[PDB]
């Protein structure tokens, strides 16, 4: 599924993302926009290290979900990577929450540093009623 902006923002608020481990909803929105374009079925193979990024938050198979074909990988969210390609984003959000519980937080995603950090991210939630 490809979410519309405000539809996602309302969804993430209901799922308790606003202010999770210190991260405002507008930041999660900026992350999803730059990682996947709000697309749950997005995948990106990384040829360099044989890992894959899965779903709306482009969560990596080396550390967070199991896809069986990543060498030396762990499965910190305790999920098949498949779970992160559903239209329903409950499991993806729970895994995102797990990612940010590590010391790096939201900095775990290089896209967030490039595109979101120190920016005016208000635009991603404006007019959405959240
Ligand atoms: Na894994």
């Amino acid at each position: 599924k490809v979410f519309e902006r405000c539809e996602l923002a309302r969804t993430l608020k209901r799922l308790g993302m606003d202010g999770y481990r210190g991260i405002s909803l507008a930041n999660w929105m900026c992350l999803a926009k730059w990682e996947s374009g709000y697309n749950t079925r997005a995948t990106n193979y990384n040829a360099g290290d044989r890992s894959t990024d899965y779903g709306i938050f482009q969560i990596n198979s080396r550390y967070w979900c199991n896809d069986g074909k990543t060498p030396g990988a762990v499965n910190a969210c305790h999920l098949s990577c498949s779970a992160l390609l559903q239209d329903n984003i409950a499991d993806a959000v729970a895994c995102a929450k797990r990612v940010v519980r590590d010391p790096q937080g939201i900095r775990a995603w290089v896209a967030w540093r490039n595109r979101c950090q120190n920016r005016d991210v208000r635009q991603y939630v404006q007019g959405c009623g959240v």
